[PDB]
This record gives C-alpha cells, sequence and structure tokens, in this order.
C-alpha cells in the first residue's frame, strides 16, 4: 500500500506519551526490516529485525551518531514471521522507547539521544508491505 522506504514526519519531534503505530505484512522470505527514528542525519533509535543473521533471527537496536553506529542492544525474542501481518507500537516514555509487537511487550531502548523534540522523522524500510504508519498522544 504505502511506498517503502517510507518517511513519517514527527512534528516537533517526539515526547513522552507519543505512541507510534506501524501496521504491515512481512514479505515472504524477508531478510530485514528497519525503523529509524532520526535526528537529522543521526539515528536516535534504529529497530532492526534480521531474519537470517548466520541462520538466526534477531532484533538489533542501536543509535548512529556522526555516521558511527554505537553499541548494539540485542535480545532473542522475535515475534515477526515471513508472510504474516504485524503491528508495531512504539511508546515514547520519559527514559526509553517501549516497543510492543502484536500487543505483546517486546523491548525497551534507553534514550541515548537526549533532544527528543529534535527526533523529527521516522523512516520505515525493508521487506514489508506497509499498510499504515501514524501517531497519537495517549
Ligand atoms: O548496529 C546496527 C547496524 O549494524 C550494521 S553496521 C554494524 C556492523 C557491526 C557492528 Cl558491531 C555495528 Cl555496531 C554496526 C548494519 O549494516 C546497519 N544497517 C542496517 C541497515 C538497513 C537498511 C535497510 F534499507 C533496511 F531495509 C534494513 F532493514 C536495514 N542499514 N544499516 C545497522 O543495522
Amino acid at each position: 500500500m504505502l511506498i517503502v522506504p517510507y518517511n513519517l514526519p514527527l512534528p516537533g519531534g517526539v515526547v513522552p506519551r507519543m505512541l507510534i503505530t506501524i501496521l504491515g505484512t512481512v514479505k515472504p522470505n524477508a531478510n530485514r526490516i528497519a525503523l529509524d527514528f532520526q535526528r537529522g542525519n543521526d539515528v536516535a533509535f534504529h529497530f532492526n529485525p534480521r531474519f537470517n543473521e548466520n541462520n538466526r533471527r534477531v532484533i538489533v537496536c542501536n543509535t548512529k551518531l556522526d555516521n558511527n553506529w554505537g553499541r548494539e542492544e540485542r535480545q532473542s525474542v522475535f515475534p515477526f514471521e515471513s508472510g504474516k501481518p504485524f503491528k508495531i507500537q512504539v511508546l515514547v516514555e520519559p527514559d526509553h522507547f517501549k516497543v510492543a509487537v502484536n500487543d505483546a511487550h517486546l523491548l525497551q531502548y534507553n534514550h541515548r539521544v537526549k533532544k527528543l523534540n529534535e527526533i523529527s522523522k521516522l523512516g520505515i524500510s525493508g521487506d514489508i508491505d506497509l499498510t499504515s504508519a501514524s501517531y497519537t498522544m495517549i
């Protein structure tokens, strides 16, 4: 439906209580997906499901500053499945981004980029059919 890579502007950046919801379907034989919450050229929060990293499925999260990736945060719970519809919910909390997939909490990512109001774009890329991307204040 929506063209991927997709850019969702986040006017005035993010703030606690802002909820971003992404609906889509993983393509068959998917290799990767990425959500990039950007501050200009920096990536404040990169959320990156990898479907085949040495025959393992893993979600890699990181921050990119001045074109350098930092320390990766990895955990082993992988709720996505090739060919299946998903819902990602990213809730901005005062100290971290809180992520739920298909209504189940997945992970938290502590804020490395501190100027939340300058994280003004969300890029969505990878092996998905993107249905919708929106935000609301809870
Ligand atoms: O840490 C996270 C980064 O890890 C490597 S670079 C690297 C390698 C080793 C280490 Cl120890 C470190 Cl710290 C960094 C990736 O190449 C990088 N990356 C992924 C994508 C990308 C682009 C897409 F278009 C897309 F659809 C997609 F799903 C993904 N672009 N850039 C990013 O995931």
